[PDB]
């Protein structure tokens, strides 16, 4: 129900190798680990969770640009993106994350689809 | 070698049924109808052409953006969204011209992969 | 040095009226409320901070998109958009944190100057 | 009543000495030249036109990305990127055209005002 999407775009590519982390909102409010992986060669990272474990809640989508930018040895301007959102079982089911990076701005949509 | 992709940041959807027409800059320097077709249910639009048609060039695909808005609804600011490049053989061979559409707004990105 | 402005990009206009709340890494790793506002009616916050006050530091700037949309009667998606970065870390820089909404989706840009 | 401003994405810095080319459709569907000029430095273009010039009309905005590009060092996709709208059909309106520019990558937005 959940995939990341991230590209690049200095170089017109997908951003391979990006470490993302996913974090659930707990009841007292800190963020708990999720889920987590790296976009593999086409920017995409599937397999993050299941359609019974991601129940509706506030998730919080971490993406690690500045590692990204300082491989291919350019200073970025931000530590991370951050996306934050709510999960809703009455809206469709699948949800796509998408970043678009570049040094020092970043681009996020979220495609939600039955 | 050439698909076209078209997001709606405004539902966080596909943008579906839009009209894309791709022109090639004839030796005169006017556009040629090159080919076209809308958009699927996923927001793609796949089949343009072919690896023996899209030779090196500058090519213009425009993005019917108006009638979209139009369709739902909603007033919105530019007539279409147009995107203009120079297919390189010596670049990587498989083109992906991303939009992502608001009302008054629209970003494109090209990935272009082996 | 540090200013905020927001652009609504359904309705191509200055987003006025979004609230914004500046963090400031701590030295035990929490984030420390920093400073706090809302855009005017130019989609522009000012006054945030000072260059005394802006020291060095990760600052997180919170931008409040859902509160801003809600009113406006959509239901977006995300909670707020959460601009993370370090600061002043070789001396004292202007920082602009630009941002353009849409209920489904935002970009932010940074533009860093040097006084 | 027609401003421009052009930010690089990559520097984080606005895009100075940008060429920007404006036309407007005739009567004969052709593109007729109406202005041009270059971005600032603060990555601006002012002075484009005037209120009793910029009469109702369908307008293309043909900022010159790749010329930008190419003397940074870097070999960008786009040729130039083109804004094309229809202007003050219903009264006269001020217009914004913001473009963010990455190498393979550009967003524009615009703002109208009504003054
Ligand atoms: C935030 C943004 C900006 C642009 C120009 C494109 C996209 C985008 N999001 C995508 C999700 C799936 C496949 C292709 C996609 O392209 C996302
Ligand atoms: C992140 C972003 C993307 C785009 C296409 C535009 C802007 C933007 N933010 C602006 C604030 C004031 C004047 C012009 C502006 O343009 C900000």
């Amino acid at each position: 129900p959940l995939m990341v999407k991230v590209l690049d775009a200095v170089r017109g590519s997908p951003a391979i190798n990006v470490a993302v982390h996913v974090f659930r909102k707990a009841a007292d409010d800190t963020w708990e680990p999720f889920a987590s992986g790296k976009t593999s060669e086409s920017g995409e990272l599937h397999g993050l969770t299941t359609e019974e474990e991601f129940v509706e809640g506030i998730y919080k989508v971490e993406i690690d640009t500045k590692s990204y930018w300082k491989a291919l040895g350019i200073s970025p301007f931000h530590e991370h993106a951050e996306v934050v959102f709510t999960a809703n079982d009455s809206g469709p089911r699948r949800y796509t994350i998408a970043a678009l990076l570049s040094p020092y701005s970043y681009s996020t949509t979220a495609v939600v689809t039955n």
